[PDB]
């Protein structure tokens, strides 16, 4: 008995609210386990590298992040090196907080599963750390730079009701079927 | 005798360039007449109230504006009065320039045929003057306020390579299939 | 007060289910009244001529139809005549059934708010009868031809889990930003 | 130096035409080289596994196909095995013809870069041979089964003016942001 899930699209107010914290008594519980399993499953089906609970319609501070080596390798080596893209294992964070460690800004195109079909360049900090709980309830601080830091920031912004269209260079917004190419 | 026309979508660089003037050699000529006729035809087919030549792929300073009574009438009356939405006849402007007459800002939702399917709230000046040539080279000046002034501003921005997403309140950006309703 | 509503998009399984009937006990009731008020409000905000409860996420046999004169005059006279498009007052039907009175097929482009942004040609019967209850349980039978018969058939198909892409000439499917025009 | 390329979307009549053959005089030439390099670049940028000239607005019988290992490994092993998905190198075909080698039908979801953002299940033959010329005019033949045969048939359809929506199971058409998941 399979089921349907959908990623909410811009216009749904759940993407602009401030997600609520998960309560201690829910940690390690069945309901949070179903939510984390669904987030990871959607994230992986869509081949995206992060997803947050509000995008599945659940206004709670939960997000998952993963970048498999196959996806880094899909990126041409020069572009991979420019973006400082390196793989990293799946991590799920509950009630996370972000601390900026290197505030230099780096700008590259990104897109969001909740604004399907578009990209724009967005400046992001070079390095950050995210601290929060696992769904079992243990604390972890994960520090990263480059593309991983960009993913952490994009996903953290979703828990504050922020989407990348709020931070983009709007003259670079584009449907994914238009692209710049080498002559 | 039928052909296809298309409204360019965001990503096409024609929408971000600064449109070149129409050379005087072209005024009153067949090529300019085919372009103005096509802009008016597509504007009326799409039931929209302004269109510019870069949106049909032509990087030239030409735009058309029209608000038929039936479109105003489709607006509920209290919204129509708040927006100061009143009908006006077709005008076509070639090499137009804009001056602000009343710089008070008014915010309402707008959409654009070149960012199909979305709306966002955009501040606009209350009143403006657009001056330019009709397709035959005669001077035309139109001072407008309220919703007519907002239409003029949106079309004139297209000839500078500016889309409403560059000026919007991005937290109000929405797919048109999401909307606020009265309970 | 203010709330959000959305029209479900294709992929949502609610659009492919067969809506359940409203039980006799519910006719004239406050829950049905909430649904019918919401359906008509969304229909009027989107300026669409018909809407069904599955498109608001509610798998119940309830639809609304309305074609105001202004909306109707937005179509040029020659096209309204070809399409037999005439205004008609609001009807809300509960548990409707359809009978075909004239099975001649008529084909014109149609779109659906649950497949936002596309049109395609769809053959429809020239005249039908819809019979059902008004939200109060009164029996209402409406015989319609031409464009109103097409709206009726499109909304009734929603209650059976059928969308217009199931019945279209697929070689005429188009984004709305492409159109055939007269030279 | 850089320019912009776009994948034409449904509605553009170039996608429904039957593409003209490449004339013998053009084989090996610079214009055909520019077209093939552009196809391969867009195909690689978009991480898709085939692309045809009509989709870059050029109504000529040219297509390219490529499934790199990394892109292949984005798909989980169980799903790869089910779909008979394996990597294969770049091939570019000019004036190709298709012969069916195993007419057994296999049904899975596919999407098209010219119908951005949707998928639907389409039955396809289990094995085919494509034969045609390379850009230098040498005979190229490739016998393929499973997922590779699907991609061949999808690209060949584009040179006949056929899109997947003409062959799909329409009840399975879905926005990519709706998906079936495991409980
Ligand atoms: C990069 C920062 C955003 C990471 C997370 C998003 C997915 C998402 O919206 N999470 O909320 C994603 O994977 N986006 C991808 C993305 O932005 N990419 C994928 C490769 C490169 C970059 C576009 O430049 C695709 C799915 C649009
Ligand atoms: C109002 C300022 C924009 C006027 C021009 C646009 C058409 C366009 O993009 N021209 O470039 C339009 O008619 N847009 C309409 C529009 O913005 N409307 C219709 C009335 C209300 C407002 C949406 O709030 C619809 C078609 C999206
Ligand atoms: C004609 C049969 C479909 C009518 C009802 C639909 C809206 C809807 O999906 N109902 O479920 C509608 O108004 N569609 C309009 C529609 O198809 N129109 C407007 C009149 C002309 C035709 C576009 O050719 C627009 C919103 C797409
Ligand atoms: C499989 C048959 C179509 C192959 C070629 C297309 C791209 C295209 O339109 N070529 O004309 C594609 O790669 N489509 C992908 C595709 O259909 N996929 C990618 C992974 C599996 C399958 C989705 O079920 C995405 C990009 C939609
Ligand atoms: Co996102
Ligand atoms: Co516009
Ligand atoms: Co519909
Ligand atoms: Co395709």
């Amino acid at each position: 008995h399979m089921s349907f899930s959908h990623v909410c699209q811009v216009g749904d107010p759940v993407l602009r609210g401030v997600a609520a914290p998960v309560e201690r008594a829910q940690l390690g519980g069945p309901e949070l386990q179903r939510l984390t399993q669904r987030l990871v499953q959607v994230m992986r089906r869509r081949r995206c590298v992060g997803l947050s609970a509000p995008q599945l319609g659940v206004p709670r501070q939960v997000l998952a992040l993963e970048l498999p080596e196959a996806l880094c390798r899909e990126c041409p080596p020069r572009q991979r090196a420019l973006r400082q893209m390196e793989p990293f294992p799946l991590r799920v964070f509950v009630n996370p907080s972000l601390r900026v460690l290197d505030s230099r800004l780096v700008t590259f195109p990104e897109g969001c599963e909740s604004v399907a079909g578009f990209l724009a360049c967005v400046p992001r900090f070079q390095a950050v750390q995210i601290s929060g709980l696992d769904p079992n309830g243990e604390q972890v601080v994960w520090q990263a730079s480059g593309w991983a830091a960009r993913i952490i920031q994009h996903e953290m912004d979703h828990l504050q009701g922020c989407l990348f269209i709020d931070k983009m260079d709007s003259r670079t917004f584009t449907n994914v079927y238009w692209m710049k190419v080498n002559d």
